């Protein structure tokens, strides 16, 4: 039985007068979009920043994944890459996994395969995902006033934009930086919230869709049932920190047991929203180059 694609989660187009700022936008729709977990946001049409990492010296040595490690329950990340070395090989891999040029597969198809594959026991798919890389190592891909690079004066507007991630709000009252993520067709992410159930916001800078799952706020804990009612025994009794490690489980299943599930494909130029305590998850279609934050309001 294939695959059934959840259904969309809310994508908002807002006027350059509701562009201001994203704390007062993402408190607008917060009566629809935390009803959904995630929501995309489109930024308009003439909003958009240059590429500001230093792609000369970026270099980074990707995490291996194989997509059916739960399932069927010895490669290494050795293999250091560049932006462009990484890049040729994720098109390669991808152009060669099905047989057409990688802009020409159909997003629902590659959804439709990558969850084959993580439940197939016959055909073992491995991957690599340059995940958890600190924008401190090798700059932002937004501009930022930080004297490492120039900035031009068409840049400075975004160096000063509230929806540069780096300008996000990140301390909590009481009495961070962005990460980056380089990825390639099937390269994924598990379920998981955020520490302390934080909000998070995510950039596309360029590149083939990443595809999210999201299950609003009021699900999280029959989520969280489901998941220790079908995770292997051996992990059932995990703390949650340790368990999200390995929380690969497929939509349609947690649909099955009544939790809502909504799905988006985040373009390149588009931002996806996470709620507090909004679980999600998802897999990248293509090469692509993500960066992203927590904030909390
Ligand atoms: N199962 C899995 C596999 C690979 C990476 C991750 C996790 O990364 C961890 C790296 N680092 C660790 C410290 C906290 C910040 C992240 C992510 C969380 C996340 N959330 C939203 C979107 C994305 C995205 O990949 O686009 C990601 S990836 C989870
Ligand atoms: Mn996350």
């Amino acid at each position: 039985a294939e695959f059934v694609p959840p259904p969309e989660c809310p994508v908002f187009e807002p006027s350059w007068e509701e562009f201001t700022d994203p704390l007062s936008f993402i408190g607008r729709i917060r009566p629809l979009a935390e009803k959904t977990g995630i929501c995309k946001i489109r930024p308009p049409k003439d909003w958009q920043p240059p590429f500001a990492c230093e792609v000369k010296s970026f270099r980074f040595t990707p995490r291996v994944q194989r997509l059916n490690e739960l399932e069927a329950m010895f490669e290494q990340a050795v293999r250091e890459y560049t932006l462009q070395s990484f890049g040729e090989m994720a098109d390669n891999f991808k152009s060669d996994y099905f047989n057409m040029p990688v802009h020409m597969v159909p997003t629902e198809l590659v959804e439709k395969e990558f969850w084959r594959l993580v439940s197939s026991i016959e055909e073992d798919v491995i991957v690599e995902y340059g995940a958890d890389i600190s924008s401190k190592d090798f700059g932002s891909g937004f501009p930022v006033k930080d004297g490492r690079r120039k900035i031009l004066p068409e840049e400075e507007e975004y160096a000063l934009s509230g929806w540069n991630l780096n300008n996000m709000p990140v301390l909590e009252q009481s009495v961070k930086v962005p990460w980056l993520y380089v990825g390639m067709c099937f390269s994924s992410f598990c379920w998981h919230i955020e520490d302390h159930w934080s909000y998070s916001i995510n950039y596309l800078h360029w590149g083939e869709p990443k595809t999210w799952y999201g299950v609003p706020s009021h699900a999280a804990e029959q989520l969280e049932e489901v998941m220790r009612e079908l995770a292997p025994e051996l992990f059932e009794s995990q703390p949650d920190l340790l368990h999200q490690l390995v929380t690969i489980m497929n939509p349609n299943v947690l649909m099955e047991h009544g939790v809502p599930v909504y799905r988006t494909n985040q373009c390149a130029g588009e931002f996806v929203v996470t709620f507090p305590r909004a679980y999600h998850s998802g897999f990248n279609q293509g090469y692509n180059f993500a960066e992203a934050v927590n904030f909390c309001t």
